[PDB]
């Protein structure tokens, strides 16, 4: 059933991916005190979840909590290079999850793989096509995926046809749609015609979505105030346990990681140019420093471009360092921070890489396309790229793709067991209240948080990995600064 | 001979990551340059046991691009990038005994096979090396312990008992690099028993790289015992400060990251030694959020430690709380297996220093009852039977940051190499002076402060740095050449 | 496993008369509606032991489409209507063991098997059910039973010798439903000797339908053996104020003009107890003619029955000259075999209290020379030898109105059943604060008075009532929220 | 006798015999009866018809006819009123020839009917003769001799058979319902056999004692039109019959046949009761027992405000057809609901009747209304639904009385209140046998029992009931007039 149906790279990996899990379960005490404490009560027994987030070890521990807390599960990766095979190999071999990834996917099948995974069968009523009741989302590509489907199937009652927008290669004005919207078109028009009433059934049964990062988060707060939101939403990524400690730890290792493992240069004495000095960037730049290279930043915020300032940064714009920067990191989340022209100015061998969650802060479109480029694989993921005038290269990794996943295997257990416990928290939440969602009357949703007692709980988790010894209130000091003797000890607004 | 490497194939992605190395190994693009018509080093007859790296293979395309023929095969089992060695092969640029992934016996026996000339008068005789580039004193320990063998076997007109027995003085297992040194020596002297002594006709010199190499041609030197003249590049200001240093703080964490899954962030790090390599690992660990704890022989650079906020204690204290243990000390029985029986669940154990002595590696694989499994490529995790507690150790012990990583970047390693060159011209060009005729005793040297400052010039252009120039009249006032040397033979730096 | 019904070919006469019921049950109705999507009992495995009548299939229906899994039996030997078991086997919706007529060795038996769930991992192993929808608490019995004879079998390592003989503590006979209970129990001992117990971990709870059920859990409750949550279904308003009271005014009826041939107008007809269930019973006998008697221990509820024109006697005065008796106590021996002997020819008696326990049936079919005859289904003449009298006994001493009719209209069992559906969301929604680490003590409760006044609005259309709705000005002067709830938690109505 | 009979099963007798015994406890005025007159046999060579739902009863009613010396032959008055094993044990014990069971198709009735009223000369075994005495419920038996005698007068005016027993349509041209049609099919075949059967029964026809409201308001329009061509006894007045039997029967019978047939609780339902009679009155009471709300419609003024007393709200059926929930006939007259008001009906709403023909229910225009889908709810209880508007409606027991449709009637006591009164008839028609004259005088006339007589049925059964009667002094009985033993009211005392 899950082998049969599941479509990965090789099965035979799943020991190396169950070991793998054995270890990374050491600092992952949060997941691993969500199953000694629910495995047996099982809160999310019956619940159909579909999951789209970078398939790594990390996320099998995740899977594997969900699983032992009574869910079904589909799985896909949220990105074409981000899936560790063995990983995969170990949910698939251990009937944890059916899953649809594997490292290098084309764009064609990441988006089968996406739509296979929301793609349900209920043994309990002849097989029919149904959805999942829950989401586990990461940039916000199966939301996408059945918004936009939704959308695909009013317009084609509208007209009684296939959209036009569906089949052209060119969007609103004569630009080249990317090549992701062109493979979700093509596997939206594909479900049209098989049943053009697919995606608004499974509205019926779909009580939330729980979004890990920073864009998907985006792309939520834009629906929300559209009115066009289908389903209660979570925002994880704002929980002060994930992005205060995954976005800036998590990244202050992991980009090192895929730096060094697709850079062979030495970080020490280079200029590194950090674009964006948000949760990510900070985490980038202190890592950058941490071994030697001299960061520069950019910002479009005051506030933190002073704040990187604070911190001994040189802050300039693009165009007056571009010439003489020897590597250029993105972690904008927004799109043409690094053009083709700014590439056409850059020196021999500079390094561009991208952090952010979609390749979009980089035109690596206009790169490949530039007229007569040269373009040489230096190793797995790492290309270089020779203008035909100057005849000067420019080094680009994982094809502007996020590079800790890209080139190397994301962070490191003990923050990703932070940003998924919770994960898991969020779709107890949605699930536990699945009964309050109504559909025939209110149709209005929204994004909301974790309480702060919950996010308080996913730290406590997590202090015996460190040997963190916690101090304990008096009562007389808990009424001194207002506040329970088990918290929460700080107001809403409260910025850590 | 014929080249003995994995796979020919893998020579473009070799050629490919030399030539962008290349942008920032400018000593060497330098040498190449300002060399290649003149070649300095022209007949010379080079036997290189150096970790063969993509770095390393543009070190021997200087040595070749200078005039000189060359054989080489690496100074550690896992340390060799195969596409590297590669590239070398298929330009025959040199001829080349090296793979990654060689069983200890096939270690000895490639580096045997370079150290194996032809005569160029000749072609039915074998002959030696004119110069040596050694990393660690393995190519130079073969040639000693082989002269040994060949006049302990004539004296007694047998072969030598301690080469046939597997125990050592004590009644003690021998190492398995002894073992297999052993085997090859055996055999040599069936062969021909006036190999070793036939090579110090023509025996110029050595160059060494690292301080275990220093240490053991000091050894030698003390006792009288050292065959040849050799150059200390290990000790170069540009060398020591630079390679060992920073060069570790980036390839430690290199190799962490890649054979270690969890975060370093908050762990308590067991840093063992606090020398030039132990500051750059403790540097770089404490960059990513670890917390580092020092052990320590010397009470100065233990200060130096607590001067930069490190908890400095003995194993003994720390053995049960710590996460991570990293030997850096250069020294053997750091990690014992008692020591390892007392770590936390899952502790990770590795070494930078040059050889696996450091932790008691063979006594951990042969624990009776120990439960042994491959966790990734040179990972495993050992679990010992009466507690059930298990320990990960990296590479058997290997140099984690080339066993499990691609060791130093091009920059640092160009500083190691243009050094390197330059010591072996050096050697090449004294030869005249080195005479075999009367007994006379070989000593250790470094390379000048000028060329030390040299080096330094040829990579400041890489990073944007601009020097200033001292006016004559300041030159003066601090009693220096405006070209230089800029501080007395004893600064430190 | 398989089914054990009647005869599966009466499905279409279940469905149809399932369909008519449910113009009436709109609380069940309702709640189909608003919660067979979202699913409150999804994945819930739910044993019932519960009068499987076509009232019962509703429930069952409703607790199907709420997401659960379910398995059920009758709680009682003749009240099983097998029409509404074949509609549940046909539309797959429980897994059923009942049928009208059961001996009391296939009662037990089919209780054990529904409390028998194949593990959905190990298809070779068995696991118990989450919750339990109980009515007169057998199946509350048998596991508490259960869990004491598994831990009395390996404190002496043998089967315990109460499970062996026939006879009580004090050399009396044991009831037929003991010996049944324990012949199953010995026989689980024998399979499986942590069955029981292992059923534990998974249980989250039980919701009880009827008096005499909460009076055993308030035994358990009192003496610290309460091993499952429970819930008290019997006593929400909206339950004992109108399907023990009105229910009863009906299905008594029913059930006598089924089994008793006589006219009910002017004979003396003695209810005993005068409760919520006697209430309703001396309502409708009096309503067809008949001069009630009324028997009480309470005198509170003695001078109710008094202020209703009823005669209140103890039952030795009146047991020679009265035509009818009606036990509604949930007591025992409330009539005895020596009471029997003093009534006049063909005095009638049946019981509508939960168990046959309140009249001596067992001594009467065992008084020596007793002559038996079937006068129809479920309705036996007994004469005695000495006296040559009768007396007509309706179906053994089993609740009457389901024993000699088909029990209360669904009207009232939709208000008790959707208190029941409440009852299990409720368990089944807060099943993780369920612990048995800090090995804890369970306890009884109470729906909420706003979930009981809602059961009521759920049924308000049925009859076309026109609730009024307070202003805001009237909701303070009486001090409650215009949405109730509208009185105090000690209100008696 | 168990040569001709044509029952269901005679294996069931032993059942039958068995409560017949148990329901006697109470029938102590039949039981006093035969313990009276069992060797005296006063009805001693009278051969009797009887057309009464074959009821366990019924049965102590025909034990006590065959005990005080009379010869039997019996049928029911009901296609679904007969008990199978009250009819068996009568078969088996030779007390009467029976032509009845459970469930008979309206063709079969008709027939049962005739060959209970057909018997064999007691001097000749070739001849056929009719019976001497009939006990008639709802007045079938009655009216087959009548239209029997209209039919062979008719068909010798003629000489060829009546065209109007040929034809399936009434003046109107509207269908015949099939109660008729099967009588005249009866009638033809008849008038083939023997053209002179009926009026040859005449000559030793002495009375019938008729049961029911019904049967006697057929009985007084036959005597106003000068029709009536034998003696009749009016059962149904007598004050231990029609204030007991119709009022307190009904009572508990009319609920017991509700809870059979209707799965719904009674408690708080809108339930019409049409017609506030005395049957009307009992079933009232019945259902305010168990808690309905009781609307009453009615044509009567008087009994109007009868229902008004009580607390019931008098309102006309289109007032309420649309929001009741239940809808009893217990009129005696017809077209009381229609298929019109049917169709306003509320989902599921249902219908019965309780008096003693279907007609009240236009029963053959709901099964005949076109599209109309019919399921079996049970036995005797159907769902009907309509194409237009796809609701139901569900009838119990086709219409018929339901009572002993869905149920077994009324209990014991009261039905031996009412077969006390059927015995001292049938005496009294056999005693007075001579003075009927066919020569002489064809006025016959409808009498009921005197007063003596129906007080002494009630002091039949005081004892049943430990009824304790007071007795009047001499000085009492002059003041108010009355003798010491009775009668104690003036014969139009209304109790
Ligand atoms: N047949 C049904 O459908 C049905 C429905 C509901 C409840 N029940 C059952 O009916 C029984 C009574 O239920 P209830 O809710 O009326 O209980 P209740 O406690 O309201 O009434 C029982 C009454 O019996 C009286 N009593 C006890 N022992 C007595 C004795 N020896 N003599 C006289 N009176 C005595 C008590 O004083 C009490 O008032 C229980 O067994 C219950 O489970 C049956
Ligand atoms: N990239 C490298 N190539 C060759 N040798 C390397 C590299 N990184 C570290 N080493 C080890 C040499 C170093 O100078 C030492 O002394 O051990
Ligand atoms: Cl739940």
């Amino acid at each position: 059933a899950y082998k049969m149906e599941s479509r990965i790279k090789d099965i035979s990996l799943a020991e190396f991916g169950l070991q793998d899990m054995e270890i990374a379960k050491t600092d992952m005490m949060g997941l691993v005190e969500l199953q000694r404490k629910y495995r047996d009560s099982k809160p999310l027994k019956g619940a159909r979840i579909t999951g789209s987030l970078h398939l790594t070890i990390e996320t099998s521990v995740l899977v594997e909590t969900l699983y032992e807390l009574g869910a079904e599960i589909r799985w896909c990766s949220c990105n074409i290079y981000s899936t560790q095979d063995h990983a995969a190999a170990a949910l698939v071999k251990k009937n944890i999850a059916t899953v649809f990834a594997w490292k290098n996917e084309t764009i064609e099948d990441y988006w089968v793989c996406l739509n296979d995974a929301m793609t349900w069968r209920n043994p309990n009523d002849k097989d029919k096509i149904c959805g999942p009741n829950l989401i586990v989302d990461d940039g916000g590509d199966a939301t996408l995926i059945l918004h936009e489907g939704v959308k695909a199937e009013i317009e084609y009652e509208k007209y009684n046809k296939i959209p036009e927008y569906l089949e052209t290669e060119l969007d609103e004005n004569g630009k080249q749609l990317s090549m992701d919207l062109k493979c979700m078109y093509k596997v939206l028009k594909m479900e049209l015609l098989k049943n053009p009433f697919r995606w608004r059934g499974m509205l019926k049964d779909l009580y939330g979505v729980s979004e890990e990062t920073t864009t998907g988060v985006l792309r939520l707060k834009i629906m929300e105030s559209e009115g066009k939101l289908l389903l209660p939403a979570i925002n994880v990524n704002d929980s002060v346990t994930k992005s205060k400690f995954d976005n800036t730890y998590g990244c202050r290792q992991s980009l090192l990681h895929g730096l060094f493992n697709g850079c062979i240069q030495m970080l020490a004495g280079k200029k590194i140019v950090v674009l964006g000095y948000g949760e990510v960037g900070k985490g980038c730049a202190q890592g950058l420093s941490g071994v030697g290279a001299r960061v520069i930043v950019t910002e479009i915020d005051p506030i933190c471009a002073l704040q990187a300032s604070m911190e001994g940064y040189q802050v300039s714009v693009l165009e007056d360092v571009v010439s003489e920067a020897d590597i250029f990191i993105t972690a904008t989340g927004n799109k043409d921070v690094i053009t083709v022209e700014h590439m056409r100015k850059m020196k021999e061998n500079a390094y561009i890489a991208n952090i952010g969650h979609f390749d979009d802060e980089i035109d690596v479109y206009g790169l490949e396309n530039y007229p007569g480029i040269k373009v040489i694989e230096v190793k797995q993921n790492v290309h270089k790229f020779t203008f035909p005038d100057t005849q000067k290269s420019v080094i680009l990794l994982c094809k502007g793709r996020l590079v800790n996943l890209g080139c190397a295997t994301g962070h490191p257990p003990l923050v990703m067991s932070m940003s998924f416990t919770n994960q898991v928290l969020a779709q107890m939440d949605l699930w536990k209240s699945r009964e309050l969602v109504d559909r025939s009357k209110n149709t209005r949703f929204f994004v909301k948080k974790l309480s702060k007692e919950l996010d308080e709980y996913v730290a406590r988790l997590h202090l015996d990995v460190l040997g963190i010894k916690l101090t304990k209130l008096t009562e007389t000091q808990a009424k001194y600064i207002n506040v329970s003797i088990n918290g929460p000890y700080k107001s809403e607004d409260y910025r850590y």
